[PDB]
């Protein structure tokens, strides 16, 4: 007997149909999980790829209520320094702020200045506060000295607030000082932290940032089965990292499950996704072993050859659905990865069940990814070619949700879990889909 | 009898010739002149067109060492704002800074530095300095009151420079008290101007930047003809313009002629082009008219149907060859208008004889450049409507023809721009040396 | 005045005319010479880029009866090692063979012969020849020890020849002992050297091999001007270089110039070429430096956008009978840099004056090239990036330039290569005569 399973549909293969609506698009609600544990405003992943997803393009993704995920192709010092880029991006609170001393040369701190690139430094002797030094103060050429002392702000002078101060509280007394740094102190005034008004300004302009409890922006980090692995993914832990994924190639092997079992022993306060899958037996072993996420995808990926290379895959459609149907009830949300060309395949990508999309191609080429720009397959199972520069990441995030809005709006979907469960598809034949395109016109 | 005067050269038509040289590209110079009294640090102008120059893109070009001419496809008032945006864009020192009295309503003061760009602003009461008000200030709410007398920074605490007092001092003073405005006053106390860091600061950044007298970018605004040219004159040289561009598609005409003598009379303070010509007797006839440049090229722009509409042009290396040597002596700069595709054309151009090469295709579709986006390049029917790669920063596009440029000068042995224009040697080619000149039976990556 | 020196020519401006011939392709001589001091059997040359010549392309070439220009574009001691790979690779008598103890282990020498990639090594003890182990040897497990010397041949079954013996003498002992290894010593049996079959039949096999006094193979190497230069011009010597290429864009230049004369000065001992150049005046600056032979080409290269990005050059044709003309009666070869893409070229360029032509692109994607795979092939900015099609053995490539040579030098009664070089004539051609020459009006299978 020839052995086949049934048959699987991709984007192609399928539309949505309209149904009544009483929310504009404008209205809808876009909140989703990543994970079990982690929380997005808008269903959108940055792919693992070297030349899509490193510290610039993850601060960007994370801004735009999404996240990316570092890729792994670089060793573990770098990977874990990108991880760290991204939380220290922003903040609510610098709790661990550079400081610098009362004898502290100023060559060094013009020298800490420009590594660090910011150039505000806490006065501390033993861990007591004793004075500011910042930009304005390093234009100074002081008549006598050459420390820190001779440009600081001095104790006398210095405006703090007391650990535990609601941040409206900070913020005026701020705005009554002319002053953009806000010193933390306990009651025997030893500095605890340091308050900025950049870190005030940049959560008023991106209120739907991903961002964890301290306020930082979230990121995930990739990961493999090799030797290096148990190393690799304790410097991401360290360094911050909101998401581990164990990203392969084949995630319904022994290799994988056992990496997934091993993090969420190692690292319990880590989220974990696992992956690739494409069936609804593969989903509930990475959800038994642990995974607070997994991701679906073989073969579809734009760059990716694994159905040439190896004829081995599943269309994308029909994989979502049935991993969403082997993890209903379960929790575990599910991530669909590559495939994506257009804004329509990501509403449909959410109607089979996805929790979120992750792209690659399309996020390849913006100012923010690494590097027309390259865009090349992660693996003999990828290829290397070229994609137009595409410019800022926010045009492309504004594009793909405005499609998602509207689909929601053409389905009657008000949010995330109603598009998921309510909306249904037709079946079109390769007809339907020309009928769909622009056809028999110039553009 | 076939009236021909000449056999006519293109950029394709020649080739520079290497010579013993002594001098490395990044050492010779390329100062240059746009006008009799404007300088240029590098041989760039950007072209007059809607797709090309408006204030944006000329500060741009200023900021490089270059100039942006204006474009005039716009209304009057229209085009000398945007020659004001570039003449605002930074001085040596404010000296009309927009004020505002100690009543002035915070609120009212907010939407105000929203529409200016700045925050920073003296204030003044009947005639006398009161205080100042900066954007740090308008950020508070006062416990009682809801004018600018409730939080600006009054009268006894303000820090103050007078008239004539170095810039040095100015600046040490400004950061010893961690400031970024100076305000300038007499010897009793009036104020007379207002330095920002962000000026000081623009300097050091950009120190090829075409600057005039006080400090200000340089730029220059096209006219034509017609019957609104004289106001347009005015309201232009009332912004500030540095050169008016009398820009036509025949210069050798009465109309341009008399126009261009008519602004040499009319406003003999600010620089005007003559242009386009093609000819020795065109560039007399308008430096007799009082020009201060000329302008060449009939035919060879990009997006030009000139040649073709009219069957009229002349092949623009013999063109700037022929108005050069009718100049010779005069003082009076020529710019080389159109044609250029590579930095090679440039090189070229100021061999034959040109001062500095305005472009316009290469500019469209750069960040600064009007419009969105593959980016519209049309021209000013004689010209057509197209499309060009969008190119990023003006800044890139400029380092790569001022390195070309740099290279011809190094293998030419020219250690300036006098001596480029002056002493290389071209071979004449065949279609084959051109064929050879450019990358040949290669797949390209 | 437009100031234009000449009309200047290039390859596809003329061909060559056929005169009365008495000698067949297969009959004429190619020697010709690289420099002063070093001949050719073939007139080729391959180009220093990092996509054609590195030692595996060099051996190639020298046994070809060319030779080739190791690139710069690596550190000093890697190339330096180039070099060497290039000297070693034969030779008519090791004199400085690698040798080892009797109590080497024997497991130690395994390694070294994966490394040497020989396995013959004379065994010397303090000063004393005492045996020879060798590839067959180092295949036996003894019985007892684990050192070489209880695997070597030892000293009293030695076969050896006095130094000086003729090497007809020494193959007769080879082959009557049927051994592949000759020891070569003194009056006191101390080891002089070592003569390997291999070498002689290698020597049989490309008698036309471009070969020093030594009988190794020759080979060349770029160097630029920077300050790393003297260093780099030692380390390649010291490797047995042959001759230095000082090789840069512009070498009518004071850098080139001094830095020649320093080669010639400081080194004298090897040949010196330098470049690139493309006039008359430059020609007899470098011979009056003192090189051992000029290197033409600006502008013509397949890769090169020298022409675009500077619009510099001279047509090649003419670049060629300039310098040519001014170095007549000097002894200075020139080498003809560039531009070639057919075999038709190659005989244009000899007789315009060439003594030799140098090949970059014809020569990528050889086996014998560096890099994998349809294989890379770019500019040394002036230059591009690109592809050419996997071109399989260089010998090949070769053996259908020299027919095509050949052919022209029968068609024009040169029976060598001086003659080719000062007798043949050309006419000059239109574009209608260049595409009458290429296959026209048929589809080709
Ligand atoms: N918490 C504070 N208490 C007292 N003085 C402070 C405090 N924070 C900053 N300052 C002082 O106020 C001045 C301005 O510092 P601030 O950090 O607001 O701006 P900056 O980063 O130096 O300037 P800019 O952001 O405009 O380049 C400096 O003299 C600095 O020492
Ligand atoms: N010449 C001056 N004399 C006295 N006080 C001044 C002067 N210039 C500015 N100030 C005051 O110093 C404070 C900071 O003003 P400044 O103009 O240096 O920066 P800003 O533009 O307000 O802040 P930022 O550039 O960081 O947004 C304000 O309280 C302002 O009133
Ligand atoms: N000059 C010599 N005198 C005495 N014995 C020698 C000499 N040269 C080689 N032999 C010996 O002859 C044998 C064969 O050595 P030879 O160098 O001819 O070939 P090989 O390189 O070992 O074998 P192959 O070339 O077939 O791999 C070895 O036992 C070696 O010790
Ligand atoms: N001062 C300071 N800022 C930090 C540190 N680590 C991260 N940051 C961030 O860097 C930014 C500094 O911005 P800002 O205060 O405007 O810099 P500055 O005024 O030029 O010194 C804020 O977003 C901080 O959260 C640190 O150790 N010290
Ligand atoms: N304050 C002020 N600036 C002006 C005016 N006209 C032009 N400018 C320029 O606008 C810029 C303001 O920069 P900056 O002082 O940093 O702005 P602010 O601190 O936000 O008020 C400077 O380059 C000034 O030269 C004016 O009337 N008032
Ligand atoms: N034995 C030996 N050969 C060398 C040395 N340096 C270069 N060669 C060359 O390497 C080649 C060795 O060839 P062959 O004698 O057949 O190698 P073997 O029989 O495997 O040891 C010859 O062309 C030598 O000229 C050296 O130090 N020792
Ligand atoms: O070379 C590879 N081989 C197989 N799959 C790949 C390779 N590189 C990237 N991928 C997958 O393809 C996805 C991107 O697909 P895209 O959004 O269609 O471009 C990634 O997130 C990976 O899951
Ligand atoms: O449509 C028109 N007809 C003829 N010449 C034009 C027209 N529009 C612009 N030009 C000229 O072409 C120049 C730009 O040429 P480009 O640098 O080759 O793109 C301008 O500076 C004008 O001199
Ligand atoms: O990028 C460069 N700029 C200018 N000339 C180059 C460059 N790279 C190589 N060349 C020259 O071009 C020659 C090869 O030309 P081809 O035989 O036509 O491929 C080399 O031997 C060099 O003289
Ligand atoms: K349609
Ligand atoms: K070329
Ligand atoms: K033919
Ligand atoms: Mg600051
Ligand atoms: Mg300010
Ligand atoms: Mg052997």
């Amino acid at each position: 007997m020839l052995r086949i399973s049934q048959e699987a549909l991709t984007f192609d293969d399928v539309l949505l149909i309209p149904g009544y609506s009483e929310v504009l698009p404008k209205d809808v609600s876009l909140k989703t999980r990543l994970t079990r544990g982690i929380e997005l405003n808008i269903p959108l992943v940055s792919a693992a790829m070297d030349t899509v997803t490193e510290a610039r393009l993850a601060i960007a993704m994370a801004q735009e209520g999404g996240i990316g995920i570092i890729h792994k192709n670089m060793g573990i010092e770098q990977q874990a320094a990108e991880v760290r880029k991204v939380k220290k991006h922003e903040t609510a609170i610098v709790r661990d702020p550079v400081t610098v001393t009362p004898s502290t040369k100023i060559i060094e701190l013009l020298q800490m200045a420009r590594e660090y690139g910011f150039s505000g430094f806490p006065v501390v002797e033993q861990g007591e506060l004793v004075g500011i030094v910042t930009g304005r103060d390093l234009r100074v050429k002081p008549n006598a000295g050459d420390t820190v002392a001779a440009i600081m702000t001095p104790k006398d002078k210095l405006v703090t607030a007391r650990e535990g101060t609601p941040l409206e509280e900070m913020k005026a007394k701020l705005y009554e000082n002319r002053i953009e740094k806000m010193l933390v102190v306990d009651e025997n005034f030893y500095l605890r932290g340091l308050v900025t008004f950049r870190d005030i300004e940049k959560a008023k302009t991106y209120p739907l940032a991903s961002k964890d409890e301290q306020g930082r922006l979230r990121v995930g980090a990739a990961v493999g089965t090799g030797a290096d692995t148990g190393e690799r993914v304790a410097a991401l832990v360290a360094a911050g990292v909101d998401v581990v994924v164990v990203d392969t190639a084949h995630g319904h092997s022994k290799g994988v499950i056992e990496r997934v079992r091993w993090v969420k022993q190692t690292f319990p306060d880590v989220q974990v996704i696992g992956g690739n899958i494409a069936t609804a037996e593969a989903a509930k072993a990475l959800a038994e072993a642990g995974a607070d996420a997994v991701k679906v995808g073989i073969g579809p990926g734009s760059i990716c050859t694994t159905r040439i290379v190896a004829g081995v895959g599943v269309p994308q459609i029909s994989a979502i659905a049935n991993v969403a149907a082997a993890l209903e009830g379960t929790g575990v949300p599910l991530i669909a990865d590559g495939g994506i060309r257009f804004s329509g395949d990501l509403a449909k990508a959410m109607v089979a069940g996805a929790y979120c999309v992750m792209m690659g191609s399309m996020f390849a080429g913006t100012e923010e990814a690494p590097g027309y720009k390259s865009y090349r397959g992660m693996g003999p199972e990828g290829i290397e070619g070229r994609v137009p520069y595409k410019g800022a990441l926010s045009a492309i995030v504004h594009q793909l949700m405005g499609g998602l809005r509207a689909a929601m709006g053409y389905t009657g979907s008000a949010d995330i879990q109603q598009m998921r469960t309510q909306p249904q598809f037709v079946r079109i034949t390769g007809a339907g889909m020309a009928e769909s395109h622009v056809h028999d016109v110039q553009i």
